[PDB]
């Protein structure tokens, strides 16, 4: 069927075709059912200028097709359908855009029988709408992970968006307090990477849209209090034969294949400006000082290394038949996440790389002594860890050069700034 | 038998809490959709133990905890929703420093010579200002308040409304007080075997905290949370039972007891200082008021390692035949360590066939200072060690008691570095 | 020869501030009564050297800090208090840790070439609202306020005192300047051996900022105070010259500049970026306008390593016949440790006959983009790897170059558990 028989049935007054671009941000546009026909087969006009696209005013328009699998009605506004779109440029997919990016990286691995799935933990605090504090002042004890209380005390938004998805056909399975005071998390199941992402990009949205309408404000930034640990985006995956078998099950250690360790092996070799993309912000760097490793520690890697059932890596093997790569933050794209990822994996299969040796300590303490190579301290240091490495430039295209492009104006921004701890303490040098 | 998808649907439950108790009594829970409590109740919800008390490593693989299907619990003001109980597995089996775990481990001792603790709690709790600073009504003044007629029905609201919760829950709640101090409450209840009540204790104080708030109100358990009024005890109503139905303190001696009761009683007085480290787990409960003429709130706690009488006077009250009642717990007491602890130390004593002493029939609180009798630990880290020299309950509790000893000498280090105001004001021109 | 306890009488000296500098330039001192000066100028003052930025053990003995009665100065303002300062000795031998030690260190190794160093320094301050908030006068505002006539004599008063005390004080003050900050200063007087510079500039950051606050006002040598303006340099002049009296750099090549002048600036380049560190030793020190269009102060600091030519646009500039000045240190350079790190530079290069490079008469603000211009180090922490990287300089300067070192990353791991007000404010919607 099409969008405008399905606006009649459904009831649907508007459509949000949207768009994704280099920074994360949603582009939209909101048009009256009597106009979706022709912009579903024609595409919706943006002046990509005007977005994280690097391009330039005097470009013609990109359109931006949408995806008419992709629909939600808006759960809290039901009379309002969102779409995800392609962004096109003169005619074809335009490979800047993040979701273009995602779905080129897809349509090499599916050539080779290879299908990309995985699920993300996208972990977000509750905050006042001023941004100055989390939204509930009763949250205050040193270890409030899972806390019973501040749970149910925000009971009526959890529910309110689990609920959501479940109607949506998510496969929601549960929702905890995470480790931070005011940090929440709201776990769904795995799909295909492409409706994963479209989830994702999506679930951002819902939760800052019903936050909002409860009078609070949800983030997903990477380091948004600088006493309480950060915002993962953990993200769990697997590769699929199109007949159904998880091609990472398998009969080596921990029940994974040699396809499963050939990945992890790219994972690894391509760590350093993979971390670009997954810790896309110069807040994505900054962490507590503290030698006694806090409850929250667990929310960011701090070494190139794996594995086990272990929290404590930049790679976990939870189960059988996947890895979770602990590495991104709340702040990586929904595309550009999956696409680098999966262009590293790939690139560790086909080179049939060696993830080196399983650590089955505690990389936060017992893992001092270990000559385990660190991850890039810094937003500068891992974007340029991005350019140097072909395999991933090359895989992203030219998201990847117009991504750093954007990265490094924002460390210049950031290097005009000062902290209040910098004045205090060298105003008397 | 018991399916709690099928009943979700009967009963219009949206969601479950899936609940432990971790070592320092704090509630750490997860709220799963319906669609998902089949999977959960068999394999259970995973948890990171490491960022709950358990003394566990950012690098073990996540605990399960399996939930315990009969003890589930619609909550009352919120009906959607299901709490459940549960108990900590760790690598495919039950992880003893879990609280419920090792209580359980207990109980199966106890059991397996058809001994079975049955218990009932007093759970005095203050209603507060949401911010804490005073209790929260200010016309609950005068120097007797307890059983102040008008300060009960000015709080009848949220007092009758967890009654009829509990009513209908079916605990069996005969009674609700104003209690000692101005602000104080209690509701009782009627006792049960160990397990079902621990679950209800545990249950119980997320009930009056949720429902306070939810008026407006706060609720505490906090040992000693005003410094101008007395405490909050968890005082214990304590019976051991056969298979049979038989109540084994029930006797022809004295004050209607068996020699079981009074060894049972004689394990409680020989471990009385470790176990203090386990029913007075915080700093803040031992805190007490400086007064040369007692106090109406005095017995909320006893000084002293004694018995006994229908006394309110003592560590162990005898308030009837077939009962003990160890005043020694107070509101901090954690809900499955302290029926633990507690059965450790009794059934110690009908095996070594503890002698309790002599019964004293004075006001300890008067006359106890003439008594050459033994005080209880005076501070949180003197108890602790006495804890930890105690092998029968050490030995008793398994890892949990090694565990909650580093948490406690952890908060005694940070409690080292406060000063209070009392000491500023004294001090500054010394 | 030099009498303290003598001098003390003829000139009514009441006290002695014995004074030493610690690696991170903080003036650290003991106040002694003059009855006590010959005792303390023999056998030194003792300090814990733990409690200072000595990198030592509380275990240690106490080090003795011995002052150099040729250093002494009467306070200007409180002429009844004799300033001297002091090296630090331990276990009987100067303290190597000791930034005034390892200066003299590095002086002694060049002067028994016959090589002896003479520096001045260019120290720019602002004056500031003692809060620390904003300059210290709300008038300064225009674009261009270098030598600003209105703002300068607005602050007469604290600057005219000053420089009528270097005019006393022997120094040879000869110019007085509003720079090129809203807010900054300038106070240049005669250059001199190394030493003798190095006490000065020490002494000269107390003396500002002890004049202002006498004033109601505040001074800081901050190298990036105000996130709005550029920051503060310590451009610093620098020759060598024999016993005898010559000018090593005077020459007949370039610039009136001699193969030794050329070689010691090879030097300075190549051992640029560790010398960052030490002149460049804070993480504010790596702060910059984001300007497209350049800035009227950009010239505080140089971005790559370069020389020369009379253009302060360079890491290096030739400003005359016989000197070089290295415009890469900021306020917080050590007074002590920046001349000795530039000269172990130096050294290096005149001994390997180091090839400085072509020189560059463009401006590098504009023109240094395309130039193929080595960077200098963008951050305190990558500057703090090339020092430790880098042998002559970490040789150099001794243990106290480790020790600098491991303070640096200290600092370095507490800036990164803060956050700006502009990451949150970009990224909270992320
Ligand atoms: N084979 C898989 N491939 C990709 N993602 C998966 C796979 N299996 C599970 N996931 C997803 O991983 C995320 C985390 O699952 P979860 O069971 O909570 O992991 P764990 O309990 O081990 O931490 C979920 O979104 C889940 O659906
Ligand atoms: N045989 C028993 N074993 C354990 N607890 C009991 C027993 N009998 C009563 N209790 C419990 O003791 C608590 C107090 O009972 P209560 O009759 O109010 O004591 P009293 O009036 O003597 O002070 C209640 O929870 C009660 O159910
Ligand atoms: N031969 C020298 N060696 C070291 N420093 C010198 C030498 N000559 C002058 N200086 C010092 O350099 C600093 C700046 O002098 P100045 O004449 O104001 O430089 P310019 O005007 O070229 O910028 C002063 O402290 C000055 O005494």
């Amino acid at each position: 069927t099409d969008l405008a028989s399905i606006a009649r049935e459904k009831g649907i007054e508007f459509f949000l075709i949207s768009f994704t671009d280099l920074l994360g941000v949603q582009r939209a546009k909101l048009v009256p059912a009597r106009a979706i026909a022709d912009m579903a087969v024609n595409g919706a006009g943006f002046a990509g200028f005007a977005a994280w696209l690097d391009m330039s005013p005097a470009d013609a328009d990109i359109l931006a097709i949408p995806d008419p699998e992709s629909l939600i009605q808006l759960p809290w506004k039901p009379s309002v359908g969102w779409l995800a779109a392609d962004v096109h440029f003169e005619g074809r997919p335009f490979p800047k855009a993040p979701r273009v990016a995602l779905k080129s990286v897809l349509a090499r691995a599916a050539g080779k029988d290879m299908h990309l799935k995985h699920g993300v933990e996208c972990e977000f605090f509750l905050i006042q709408p001023d941004g100055s504090a989390i939204s509930d002042p009763a949250d205050t004890q040193a270890k409030p992970c899972y806390d019973q209380d501040a749970l149910m005390r925000r009971f009526d938004v959890i529910a309110e968006i689990c609920s959501y998805m479940v109607d949506l056909g998510w496969g929601p399975y549960q929702n905890d307090h995470e480790d931070a005071n005011g940090q929440f998390e709201m776990n769904w199941d795995y799909a295909d990477a492409l409706v994963t992402a479209d989830r994702h990009a999506f679930f951002k949205f819902m939760v800052k849209s019903v936050a909002e309408r409860h009078g609070l404000r949800a983030t997903f930034m990477p380091k948004p209090f600088a006493h309480l640990t950060g915002n993962g985006c953990h993200t769990h995956l697997s590769m699929w034969t199109a007949a159904g078998d998880n091609l990472f099950e398998g009969d080596g250690e921990l029940g994974l294949s040699p396809t499963a360790y050939a990945f992890l092996g790219g994972l690894i070799g391509h760590a350093k400006g993979l971390t670009a993309v997954v810790n896309p912000t110069v807040n994505s760097y900054k962490r507590l000082n503290a030698p006694v490793t806090v409850s929250g520690a667990t929310w960011s890697p701090n070494t190139i290394t794996y594995g086990g059932n272990n929290r404590t890596h930049m790679v976990r093997i939870p189960d059988a038949g996947r890895l979770e790569l602990r590495l991104p933050d709340g702040a990586a794209n929904p595309y550009l996440m999956p696409a680098a990822i999966l262009a590293a994996g790939l690139d560790g299969i086909e080179t049939q790389a060696d993830p080196g040796q399983r650590l089955d300590i505690d990389m936060y303490v017992e893992g001092h002594s270990v000559e385990a190579e660190q991850l890039p301290l810094n937003l500068l240091d891992a974007v340029r860890a991005l350019e140097a490495d072909e395999v991933l430039a090359g895989g992203l295209g030219a998201a990847a050069a117009a991504f750093a492009k954007f990265k490094r104006a924002e460390w210049a921004d950031y290097k005009s700034q000062l902290t209040e701890w910098e004045r205090r303490t060298t105003l008397d040098c």
